[PDB]
């Protein structure tokens, strides 16, 4: 009644949710899956109450009746003044990093290259991409753009499968879920810089969190970001500072989502549990935090400062924006649960 159902997608996951479910002594429960949109059909189902999702993987729920209830806000310069569970979203940039000593890569040369996404259906590692490739390619085989590529979501068998790795044991190969070495920002961004492929479709943050020893990650710790390039649109290649003048699209912010008839419910628990283990709670260092995950992106981006209230008690469509809706439509053209 008071108790909230988390969805937690692969098995890192289902770990710091079990953690965060002790701690919260039963406030919050969880329920595992294998995949995001099985993760959803939980949700639709009654067995899960919520979980936090990318803009891509919204588009869907929406469909399927879901709601948009709470969102991640990380820290800005504008709009001081106010807290930030009050705090407007801004968004995030979606950019295309490659390796400096890759001269010549831009993005009139991609075709044939090496592509590293964080997985299919997201927005700054799929729809945005694959979208703008669609519309100057006039085609809708974005499966024959690149020679090879990891994007997590598709056919194991395919091309865009090739350069994934699977786990410690190279099985869950593709899957998209934590137990892909390449899987999300981090996976993807280290799919460049072990040289596996030749371009990431990730965001802004990504690129600064995981270079010059913010990451300690052994396959990130020599990383330095005067050794990456941004692919601007023009043709032309800008370092990882000029993302504001060299960037694919702003996207928003992921979110939390629920049914509409626990959304009420939904957000009461989230704020108080956020009191507790958000950034400044009253128990996050000393015990737990909810945003932290040391680089994993474990069921909130490790970059949150807390969870926003939306304010406008906005509908999907227009938490995501006419921009991005119309965009991801005309890609859908190319290819219950899909509920419309
Ligand atoms: C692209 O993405 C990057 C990464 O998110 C953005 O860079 C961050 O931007 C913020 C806001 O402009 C900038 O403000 C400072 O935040 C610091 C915290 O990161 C604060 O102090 C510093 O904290 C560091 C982290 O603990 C610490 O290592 C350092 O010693 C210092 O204490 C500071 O008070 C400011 O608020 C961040 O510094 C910056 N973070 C990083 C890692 O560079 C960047 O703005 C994005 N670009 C665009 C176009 O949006
Ligand atoms: C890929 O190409 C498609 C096809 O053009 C792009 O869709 C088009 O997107 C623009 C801008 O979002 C739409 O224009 C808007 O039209 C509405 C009224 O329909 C108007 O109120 C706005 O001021 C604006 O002019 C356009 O309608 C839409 N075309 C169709 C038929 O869907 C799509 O955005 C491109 N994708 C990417 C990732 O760039
Ligand atoms: C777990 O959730 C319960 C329910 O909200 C919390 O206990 C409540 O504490 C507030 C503040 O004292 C009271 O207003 C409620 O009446 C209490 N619930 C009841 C009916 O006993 C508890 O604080 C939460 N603990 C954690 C770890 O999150
Ligand atoms: C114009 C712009 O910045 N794009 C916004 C994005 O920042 C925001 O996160 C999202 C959710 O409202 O809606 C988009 O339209
Ligand atoms: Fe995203
Ligand atoms: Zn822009
Ligand atoms: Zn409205």
């Amino acid at each position: 009644y008071t108790r909230v159902v988390w969805c937690a997608v692969g098995p890192e996951e289902q770990k710091k949710c079990q953690q965060w479910s002790q701690q919260s002594g039963q406030n919050v429960t969880c329920a595992t899956a294998s995949t995001t949109d099985d993760c959803i059909v939980l949700v639709l189902k009654g067995e899960a109450d919520a979980l936090n999702l990318d803009g891509g993987y919204i588009y869907t729920a929406g469909k399927c009746g879901l709601v948009p209830v709470l969102a991640e806000n990380r820290k800005s310069s504008k709009h001081s003044s106010l807290d930030c569970v009050l705090r407007p979203t801004e968004g995030y940039l979606a950019v295309a990093v490659v390796k400096k000593a890759n001269e010549g890569l831009t993005w009139n040369s991609l075709k044939d290259k090496k592509s590293c996404h964080t997985a299919v259906d997201r927005t700054a590692g799929w729809n945005i991409p694959m979208g703008l490739i669609v519309n100057q390619t006039g085609s809708c085989a974005f499966d024959e753009f690149f020679s090879q590529s990891c994007a997590p979501g598709a056919d194991p068998k395919s091309r865009l499968c090739a350069l994934c790795a699977g786990d410690d044991q190279g099985l869950d190969k593709c899957v998209p879920n934590s137990k892909e070495k390449y899987y999300g920002y981090t996976g993807a961004f280290r799919c460049l810089a072990e040289d596996v492929g030749d371009v990431a479709f990730v965001k802004n943050d990504t690129v600064w969190e995981n270079t010059n020893g913010e990451s300690t990650a052994d396959w990130a710790k020599n990383l330095k970001r005067e050794d990456f390039r941004l692919l601007c649109l023009d043709g032309t290649r800008k370092p990882v500072t000029e993302a504001q003048s060299c960037h694919l699209a702003v996207a928003p912010n992921h979110a939390v989502v629920s049914r509409s008839d626990r959304a009420a419910h939904v957000e009461q628990v989230l704020l108080h549990q956020q009191a507790l283990f958000g950034k400044n709670g009253k128990n996050c260092p000393d015990k737990f935090c909810l945003f932290k995950s040391e680089t994993k992106n474990l069921l909130f981006n490790d970059n949150t400062e807390c969870l926003a209230k939306l304010g406008g008690r906005p509908t999907y469509e227009e938490y995501l924006g006419t921009e991005y809706v119309t965009a991801i439509a005309n890609l859908k053209k190319c290819s219950l649960e899909a509920c419309a």
